């Protein structure tokens, strides 16, 4: 089987957990692992190449308690370093979050999330959201909530992890019904935002 070790990190409270949450089956098919403080959630997509298994690592909460231990991350293939747009302090830690995930990792391929962009007052705006310019990175804006964006940084990273760009996703998974449903008008800014932001 096509499978990658996912790491999700970032700060407590991002929503890390709500976001791995929208794969139904990966949630239903989840295995705690009892060293860890971990859940691994099998994330499967279907892409025009065949089946690839993210297998997310989602913390038990211990980030609340300061950067996770380091078997956490090994042997990881790729990672989502999720911040809270509604919050800036989740944002000016992501260069850490990236640091220790390099520091034990080296250049795995890892996509940024700003997750929250349901929330009519957000805090951190496209413009302010450079670091994945920096360090090579991609970045989207989700909200786990309403399903926005759900399948961006997978696409992206299977396209990364396998080697081909025109890779397509040819279903896609199960997802818990949106709990709050992202303002279109919202959308449409955002995606605004953005492209003005890259040029
Ligand atoms: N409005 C909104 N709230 C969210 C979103 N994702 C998570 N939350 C809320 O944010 C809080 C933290 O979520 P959680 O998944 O536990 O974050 P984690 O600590 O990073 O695992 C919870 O109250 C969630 O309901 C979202 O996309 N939009
Ligand atoms: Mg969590």
């Amino acid at each position: 089987q096509v499978q990658f070790k996912l790491v999700l990190v970032g700060d407590g409270g991002t929503g890390k957990t709500t976001f791995v949450k929208r794969h139904l089956t990966g949630e239903f098919e989840k295995k705690y692992v009892a060293t860890l403080g971990v859940e691994v959630h099998p994330l499967v997509f279907h892409t025009n190449r065949g089946p690839i298994k993210f297998n997310v690592w989602d913390t038990a909460g211990q980030e609340k308690f300061g950067g996770l231990r380091d078997g956490y991350y090994i042997q990881a293939q790729c990672a989502i370093i999720m911040f809270d747009v509604t919050s800036r302090v989740t944002y000016k830690n992501v260069p850490n979050w990236h640091r220790d995930l390099v520091r034990v990792c080296e250049n795995i391929p890892i996509v940024l999330c700003g997750n929250k962009v349901d929330i009519k007052d957000r805090k951190v705006k496209a413009k302010s959201i450079v670091f994945h310019r920096k360090k090579n990175l991609q970045y989207y804006d989700i909200s786990a909530k309403s399903n926005y964006n759900f399948e961006k940084p997978f696409l992206w990273l299977a396209r990364k992890l396998i080697g081909d760009p025109n890779l397509e996703f040819v279903a896609m998974p199960a997802l818990a019904p949106p709990e709050v449903v992202m303002d279109p008008a919202l959308a449409a800014q955002y995606e605004h935002d953005l492209e003005v932001a890259q040029t």
